[PDB]
Protein backbone atom coordinates (compact mmCIF):
# COMPACT_ATOMS: atom_id res chain seq x y z
CA UNK A 1 0.00 0.00 0.00
CA UNK A 2 1.41 3.35 -1.08
CA UNK A 3 0.01 6.79 -1.78
CA UNK A 4 1.30 10.13 -3.04
CA UNK A 5 -1.61 11.86 -1.33
CA UNK A 6 -0.67 14.26 1.45
CA UNK A 7 -2.20 12.95 4.66
CA UNK A 8 -2.04 16.38 6.27
CA UNK A 9 -2.29 20.06 5.33
CA UNK A 10 -0.77 21.63 2.21
CA UNK A 11 0.40 25.05 3.37
CA UNK A 12 3.32 25.86 5.68
CA UNK A 13 3.27 26.60 9.40
CA UNK A 14 5.74 28.60 11.41
CA UNK A 15 5.66 30.40 14.77
CA UNK A 16 3.86 27.79 16.88
CA UNK A 17 1.26 27.26 14.18
CA UNK A 18 -0.68 24.04 13.75
CA UNK A 19 -1.01 23.15 10.08
CA UNK A 20 -4.62 21.98 9.69
CA UNK A 21 -7.75 22.43 7.52
CA UNK A 22 -6.10 24.86 5.05
CA UNK A 23 -4.97 27.73 7.24
CA UNK A 24 -2.35 27.67 9.96
CA UNK A 25 -3.62 27.59 13.54
CA UNK A 26 -1.53 30.43 14.88
CA UNK A 27 0.36 30.47 18.17
CA UNK A 28 -1.12 32.77 20.80
CA UNK A 29 -0.66 36.27 19.60
CA UNK A 30 0.27 35.37 16.07
CA UNK A 31 -1.73 36.13 12.93
CA UNK A 32 -1.56 35.62 9.18
CA UNK A 33 -1.92 32.56 6.93
CA UNK A 34 1.35 30.98 8.02
CA UNK A 35 1.03 32.86 11.29
CA UNK A 36 4.24 34.83 10.89
CA UNK A 37 2.87 38.16 12.09
CA UNK A 38 2.94 38.77 15.88
CA UNK A 39 0.27 40.86 17.57
CA UNK A 40 1.55 44.31 18.39
CA UNK A 41 -0.77 44.66 21.37
CA UNK A 42 0.31 47.90 23.01
CA UNK A 43 1.59 49.31 19.77
CA UNK A 44 5.14 49.43 18.64
CA UNK A 45 7.13 52.48 19.63
CA UNK A 46 10.38 54.26 18.64
CA UNK A 47 9.81 53.00 15.09
CA UNK A 48 10.52 49.43 16.16
CA UNK A 49 9.20 46.16 14.78
CA UNK A 50 6.82 43.51 16.18
CA UNK A 51 8.71 40.24 16.70
CA UNK A 52 6.52 38.38 19.20
CA UNK A 53 3.05 38.96 20.81
CA UNK A 54 3.37 42.48 22.25
CA UNK A 55 7.11 42.05 21.88
CA UNK A 56 8.04 44.87 19.72
CA UNK A 57 11.73 45.15 19.01
CA UNK A 58 13.03 48.49 20.16
CA UNK A 59 15.48 50.60 18.21
CA UNK A 60 17.83 52.09 20.80
CA UNK A 61 17.80 53.64 24.19
CA UNK A 62 14.51 52.56 25.60
CA UNK A 63 14.56 50.79 28.91
CA UNK A 64 11.68 48.53 29.48
CA UNK A 65 10.72 45.99 26.86
CA UNK A 66 7.90 48.24 25.64
CA UNK A 67 10.22 51.15 24.60
CA UNK A 68 8.27 54.08 26.05
CA UNK A 69 11.40 55.23 27.80
CA UNK A 70 12.68 57.48 25.09
CA UNK A 71 16.05 58.15 26.66
CA UNK A 72 18.42 58.33 23.71
CA UNK A 73 22.10 58.66 24.44
CA UNK A 74 23.53 61.97 23.36
CA UNK A 75 26.39 64.38 24.08
CA UNK A 76 25.29 67.13 26.43
CA UNK A 77 26.16 70.43 24.85
CA UNK A 78 26.74 73.28 27.21
CA UNK A 79 26.86 76.50 25.12
CA UNK A 80 25.12 77.09 21.81
CA UNK A 81 24.95 79.83 19.34
CA UNK A 82 25.16 79.23 15.58
CA UNK A 83 28.86 79.06 16.46
CA UNK A 84 29.60 76.13 18.80
CA UNK A 85 27.74 73.47 20.77
CA UNK A 86 30.23 73.78 23.62
CA UNK A 87 33.73 74.07 22.24
CA UNK A 88 35.73 71.45 24.17
CA UNK A 89 33.27 68.58 23.62
CA UNK A 90 32.34 65.90 26.18
CA UNK A 91 31.12 62.30 26.17
CA UNK A 92 28.72 63.21 28.93
CA UNK A 93 25.86 60.88 28.39
CA UNK A 94 22.70 62.01 30.07
CA UNK A 95 19.22 62.51 28.76
CA UNK A 96 18.12 65.58 26.91
CA UNK A 97 15.53 65.97 29.63
CA UNK A 98 18.34 66.20 32.16
CA UNK A 99 20.33 68.67 30.08
CA UNK A 100 17.26 70.88 29.53
CA UNK A 101 15.70 70.78 33.00
CA UNK A 102 18.97 71.04 34.79
CA UNK A 103 22.02 72.88 33.46
CA UNK A 104 19.70 74.20 30.67
CA UNK A 105 21.86 74.08 27.56
CA UNK A 106 21.56 71.47 24.82
CA UNK A 107 21.99 67.77 24.20
CA UNK A 108 22.08 65.17 21.47
CA UNK A 109 22.96 64.98 17.82
CA UNK A 110 23.08 67.03 15.91
CA UNK A 111 23.13 69.51 18.83
CA UNK A 112 19.57 69.75 20.17
CA UNK A 113 19.20 73.05 22.00
CA UNK A 114 16.63 73.71 24.71
CA UNK A 115 15.58 76.12 27.46
CA UNK A 116 16.22 75.28 31.06
CA UNK A 117 13.27 74.34 33.27
CA UNK A 118 10.59 72.91 30.91
CA UNK A 119 7.84 71.85 33.30
CA UNK A 120 6.62 74.23 36.01
CA UNK A 121 8.46 72.61 38.90
CA UNK A 122 12.09 73.50 39.57
CA UNK A 123 14.93 73.32 37.02
CA UNK A 124 16.77 70.72 39.13
CA UNK A 125 13.72 68.44 38.89
CA UNK A 126 12.22 66.01 36.49
CA UNK A 127 8.54 64.98 36.80
CA UNK A 128 8.58 61.30 37.76
CA UNK A 129 7.21 59.20 34.95
CA UNK A 130 5.66 57.09 37.68
CA UNK A 131 4.21 59.46 40.25
CA UNK A 132 4.41 62.71 38.34
CA UNK A 133 6.30 64.30 41.16
CA UNK A 134 9.01 66.72 40.39
CA UNK A 135 12.14 65.04 41.71
CA UNK A 136 15.59 66.56 42.04
CA UNK A 137 18.41 65.02 40.19
CA UNK A 138 21.82 64.46 41.51
CA UNK A 139 22.91 66.71 38.67
CA UNK A 140 26.47 65.82 39.68
CA UNK A 141 25.74 62.15 38.96
CA UNK A 142 23.13 62.61 36.30
CA UNK A 143 25.25 64.94 34.18
CA UNK A 144 28.65 63.15 34.28
CA UNK A 145 31.43 65.47 35.29
CA UNK A 146 29.58 68.68 34.40
CA UNK A 147 31.10 70.32 37.48
CA UNK A 148 34.71 71.28 36.83
CA UNK A 149 36.17 72.04 40.22
CA UNK A 150 36.53 69.91 43.31
CA UNK A 151 33.52 68.36 45.02
CA UNK A 152 30.00 68.12 43.67
CA UNK A 153 27.12 67.65 46.04
CA UNK A 154 23.41 67.90 45.53
CA UNK A 155 20.51 69.78 46.87
CA UNK A 156 17.06 69.68 45.45
CA UNK A 157 16.71 72.26 42.75
CA UNK A 158 20.47 72.59 42.20
CA UNK A 159 23.80 70.94 42.84
CA UNK A 160 26.49 72.29 45.13
CA UNK A 161 30.06 72.47 43.93
CA UNK A 162 32.86 72.85 46.39
CA UNK A 163 35.77 74.86 45.11
CA UNK A 164 39.34 75.16 46.46
CA UNK A 165 40.16 78.44 48.21
CA UNK A 166 40.46 81.43 45.93
CA UNK A 167 38.34 79.61 43.40
CA UNK A 168 34.76 80.57 42.62
CA UNK A 169 32.02 78.38 41.17
CA UNK A 170 30.71 79.77 37.91
CA UNK A 171 27.43 78.03 37.13
CA UNK A 172 27.66 79.49 33.64
CA UNK A 173 30.38 76.93 32.97
CA UNK A 174 30.23 74.92 36.23
CA UNK A 175 33.81 76.08 36.74
CA UNK A 176 35.63 76.65 40.01
CA UNK A 177 38.14 79.40 39.28
CA1 LIG B 1 19.67 68.36 42.14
Amino acid sequence: SASRSIQHCNIRCMNGGSCSDDHCLCQKGYIGTHCGQPVCESGCLNGGRCVAPNRCACTYGFTGPQCERDYRTGPCFTVISNQMCQGQLSGIVSTKTLCCATVGRAWGHPCEMCPAQPHPCRRGFIPNIRTGACQDVDECQAIPGLCQGGNCINTVGSFECKCPAGHKLNEVSQKCE
